[PDB]
């Protein structure tokens, strides 16, 4: 029983509806940064004694947290800016959300109703720009709206394919006095009669009947499998499969297991790709089949009865056709088919240790390896070393890179939710402040920033965040002093021509520039930098032991290269292997 | 005091609120046809004893009629559809409103909200269809918003500058039980507060004292003016200006007057032309200076001090920018001028009967004319005897084309609303539905449908409801054998080569093709054909003392051209004064 704050006869201001019904949808933290379009939606605010506001020093930092507060605890995020300039610092994290399908909420502030259209100040037309970047937006003309607009906005960005969803607010809304009613129905009909349903037993069995018939399978796990990690490893051990993730998917089976592929596609593992090249039926559980893992579309596993399990029926033959489909949860047909694996276990008699051994010595012949250089320390290595340090149990967040893939590569992550990282749009910047959410929302918890030196600079503002807010966000920032993934595709398609990929001062060439550790001073927070490889060790173990934030500098030859990388548009026989900048 | 029908708390069906919706409107007459998607609108408007529905035969008819119901009595016109096709037959009708600022207000049933988007049966996207050609449309997503909507549909329809506004209502909403609440508050605080004001006294003696000041003073009377009658003729006694009206604005100052230079532009007088062109105020009053009056606009009024007063902001200064400018209702800006006018009657000492006479010599040396060529009927005849007939007090619909200038010309308005034609849009087939939209709009009014043989046949089963409604519409069917405005733009720029404006059978070349006699007689009309001019007159009398319909099939030589005629992008020095295809 919901206990409000005002009595159910008494008028109160919109901006205390639309906080009350907040708090009505289970919120406790947001994400705002007051303007004058939302001063009373922060007013308001300060009235709720159970929503907390996390004051960012940047929009972008703002809807950045609310990301790495849904991606770590499945809860959506919620992000509040004001009209005009604090609306359009927004755009990179809604279409952020919207590639990567996490559950956002976002409120912005808009110029009374009267004053829309007229140029009025900071005013933009937020519903109009957002509309192909987020799943649904609205714009709420009337102070008996706010209820079910945000019932609404949290149904659509937590059902189905997950997504943003915005709220334009005016500010006369906010200022009028209404006696809000909690009882309205959503104006959905559509969208929940298109609802997928749960999956019926002739598909299902379907599935298991080509299970059988198989003789080289390969799961093939996306980000649709977030909760369904218990589900999936039942399945696997009911039948044996191998499990290959995508950049999205990865924790959902433990890279640690002996069964596991750890990651395919572009910068995936050789034995991952050579699973699915060399497969007859594809398990594609929670994917969208993006060019990152195929390719080539005509040679992507090519000799593989595809099953394609998805909740967007828009996905499910886009770009490659399966032979069978199921739309609907992947977690409720993974119930489904592990009631119909251990009944008829003895009967189907499951066995598939031909093409695992198959697997198992492309995976010997064909590691993840990296080149030690002297002293130098190599960011696999480093990341290998946190993964150690912290037993494999600390959530991390990334940015966009070399790092992000070393970090994807070289981390045996145990559970979903613990990997954070921009897949689908790829925004740099996103480490530092979706580890800020990630810390809100898990604050017992391990967060590592694994980031790298142009990603973290963008948002480098939200280092005071961090201290203010005592969050304990450990930042390893592997440190080349260049744009490392677009300095490496120069290597290696533009006879490592640079253009304006070095980041540091060409006057004193041989200096770490910027020096991170005075923007970690400049906020209070501990820092160091490390440069011998042998130091290495303990000062990673200094930054987790050291109490609340602290950022490790750590110094890297920028002549490395993401291994293996097959490129853009080729098949698994274009894999390239060795290589790098020297 | 209105009386419902229903119980004030007594639940009825979302139709029988739209029904009682219009009632509380005012609106007594509806063009509606049926279909699935709207047949509970159809049920609910037989249970209304107030609101009669006229059933067209074509969709495009009941929207045309609609039209003539508006502009031959200034309420707004009514037309109901079904989905799919029914909704998009009305599209001719819409965006013909919308040219002319015409109040309309069309009610489209529409596929139930759970079937939009589905490619359902019957369904179109009649909203995303007709956006850019209504001055406003709704979707209604709940039974209960109903009310609102309607309220704010006819609101819209005619304050301000009128158009039409298309409501979509969904079957199931139809069906939905519901109690209507009539309290509701229209939500347009945007339109409400960008709405004209009474105009301000500082713009009013300006243009008093420009009027002074001016010697070769014209009045640009348009479409806004139909609600001016009496305080424009006021206007011109206290000032002796000329009035030259556009073909939206004939009536607005009756075209008998000494003082009336009839109408201006591509077709207008020779003298109407030269006052413009040679005149230093022009008063623009309820024009919006279209390319049919001005031509080329560096040469139109290039020596006058422009005064334009206009209801909607975005026509000032659009195509001319003017020297004063008014927004606002043209019917306050004159009773506003006219006590002005008044009080410093013998102050301001007016009196233009100089430049008055220099257009009188024009008038006597350039006026309309047409040749008689033996006992062929001259079509400016024709009409100009259905003046003397009528004495000018008919209601005159007419089609597109040559016989929709001559029915401007030689015909004399004394009033507004007499004359209903498309001129934005010009959309043939027009003339018959509208004569009975403004028959049944005034039944004790002299309806005559002055068509061309190829408008009039586009639209021609709307003679089945003319008879099955009984209305006393009277067709003056102008038959030249061609589409008669498109042949004289052949002789004119294309050496009259015919690219298919011929009407008739090339197999029976001097055989009147179509019989228009037996399309009145399938539809049991009262029908003839007169061919000598003689017997005219006595034609024309037995078609109006005849009661009931009538169709009257006037046959005129096809090498007869509209004179004069401006060339398009030409200027006056480009009139063509004679010339035929002979
Ligand atoms: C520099 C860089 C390099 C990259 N290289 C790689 C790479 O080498 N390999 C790689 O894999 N990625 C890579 N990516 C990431 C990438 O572009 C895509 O994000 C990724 O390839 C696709 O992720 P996904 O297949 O899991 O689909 P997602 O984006 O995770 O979407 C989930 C899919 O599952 C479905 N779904 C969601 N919820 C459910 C549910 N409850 N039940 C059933 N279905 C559901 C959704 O409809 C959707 O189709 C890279 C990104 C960057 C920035
Ligand atoms: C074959 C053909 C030939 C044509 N040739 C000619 C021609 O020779 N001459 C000619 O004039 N037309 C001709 N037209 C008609 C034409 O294209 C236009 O309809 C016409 O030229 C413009 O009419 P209007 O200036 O009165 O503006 P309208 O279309 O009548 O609009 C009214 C204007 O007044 C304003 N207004 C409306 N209500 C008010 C109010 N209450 N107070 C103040 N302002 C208000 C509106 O904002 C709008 O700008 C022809 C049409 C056809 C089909
Ligand atoms: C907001 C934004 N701007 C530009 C981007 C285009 N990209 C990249 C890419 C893959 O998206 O190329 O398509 S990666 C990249 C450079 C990465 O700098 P680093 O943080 O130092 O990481 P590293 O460990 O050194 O490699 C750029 C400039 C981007 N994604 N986001
Ligand atoms: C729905 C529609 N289709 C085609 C049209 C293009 N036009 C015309 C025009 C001016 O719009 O040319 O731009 S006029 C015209 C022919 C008029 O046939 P009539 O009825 O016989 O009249 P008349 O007394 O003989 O001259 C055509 C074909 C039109 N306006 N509406
Ligand atoms: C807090 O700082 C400021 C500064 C400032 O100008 C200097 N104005 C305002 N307040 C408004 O502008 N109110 S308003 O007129 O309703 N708006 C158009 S809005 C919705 O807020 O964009 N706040
Ligand atoms: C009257 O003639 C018909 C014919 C016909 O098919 C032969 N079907 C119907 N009725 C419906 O179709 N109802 S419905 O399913 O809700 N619709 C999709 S709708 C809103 O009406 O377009 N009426
Ligand atoms: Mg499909
Ligand atoms: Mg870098
Ligand atoms: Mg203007
Ligand atoms: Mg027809
Ligand atoms: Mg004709």
């Amino acid at each position: 029983t919901f206990i409000s704050r005002f009595a159910p006869d008494q008028p109160r201001k919109g901006a205390d509806i639309l906080v009350e019904a907040l708090e009505r949808q289970g919120v406790e933290t947001v994400f705002a940064y007051p303007g004058g379009a939302s001063m009373e939606i922060h007013q308001a605010l300060t009235r709720s004694s159970s929503i907390r506001n996390v004051l960012p020093r940047h929009e972008q930092g703002g809807v950045f947290a609310a990301e790495g507060y849904a991606r770590s605890s499945g809860k959506p995020g919620i992000c509040i800016a004001t009209s005009g300039p604090g609306a359009t610092n927004l755009v990179s994290g809604l279409a952020d959300a919207l590639l990567d399908s996490v559950p956002l909420v976002a409120i912005t502030g808009q110029v009374p109703r009267r004053m829309i259209g007229t140029d009025a100040f900071q005013e933009t037309p937020i519903v109009e720009v957002t509309r192909s970047i987020t799943k649904h937006n609205y714009l709420v003309m009337d102070v008996e709206d706010i209820p079910r607009i945000i019932e609404e906005a949290f149904f659509l960005a937590t059902s189905g394919r997950p997504g943003p969803v915005l709220v334009d607010v005016p500010k006369d809304i906010q200022q009028q006095l209404a006696i809000p009613n909690w009882e309205q129905a959503m104006r959905l009909p559509g969208y929940m009669s298109r609802m997928p349903k749960p999956p019926e037993d002739s598909h299902l069995e379907q599935i298991v009947r080509l299970i059988s018939e198989s003789k080289k399978p390969v799961l093939y796990v996306g980000g649709g499998c977030l909760n369904s990690s218990d589900e999936l490893g039942r399945f696997v051990e009911l039948t044996g499969i191998p499990v290959a993730s995508t950049l999205m998917g990865l924790g959902s089976y433990p890279c640690d297991d002996e069964l596991s592929l750890h990651m395919l596609g572009m910068h995936g593992t050789v034995y991952a790709n050579y699973a699915v090249e060399h497969s007859d039926l594809l398990l594609a559980f929670g994917v969208r089949f993006d060019d990152r893992v195929t390719g080539k579309l005509e040679a992507f596993a090519s000799r593989a009865k595809i099953v394609h399990i998805d909740i967007d029926s828009a996905e499910i033959g886009k770009n490659k056709t399966p032979h069978v489909s199921v739309c609907g949860d992947v977690k409720l047909a993974l119930q489904g088919m592990n009631k119909v694996l251990e009944n008829r276990a003895e009967e189907l008699k499951l066995d598939f240790g031909v093409w695992r051994n198959e697997l198992n010595v492309q995976k010997q012949k064909f590691p993840l390896s990296f080149k030690t250089f002297g002293e130098a320390i190599p960011p696999q290595y480093a990341i290998k070393v946190l993964d150690e340090l912290t037993d494999g149990k600390a959530i991390i967040s990334t940015g966009v890179g070399q790092h992000q893939m070393w970090a994807a590569q070289f981390y045996n992550y145990k559970k979903p939710r613990q990997w954070l990282s921009s897949g689908g749009l790829g925004a740099m910047g996103f480490g530092l402040p979706a580890a800020i959410g990630a810390s809100v929302a898990n604050p017992d918890a391990i967060v590592v920033d694994i980031d790298g030196d142009g990603s973290f600079i963008m948002n480098v503002q939200e280092l005071a965040t961090i201290r203010v807010e005592n969050l304990p966000v450990k930042v390893l920032l592997l440190n080349n002093q260049h744009l490392g993934m677009v300095m490496q595709w120069e290597d290696r398609f533009y006879k490592a021509n640079r253009a304006h990929t070095f980041l540091g001062d060409p006057a004193q060439e041989d200096e770490i520039f910027p020096n991170m550790l005075l923007f970690a001073a400049a906020c209070g927070i501990p820092a160091a930098r490390v440069t011998k490889k042998a130091d290495l060790r303990e000062a990673i173990q200094t930054m987790l032991d050291t109490p609340g934030p602290y950022l490790l500098d750590v110094i890297c030859p920028h002549q490395e290269h993401v291994l293996p990388m097959i490129p853009t548009g080729g098949t698994f026989n274009d894999v390239i292997t060795e290589g790098d900048g020297r």
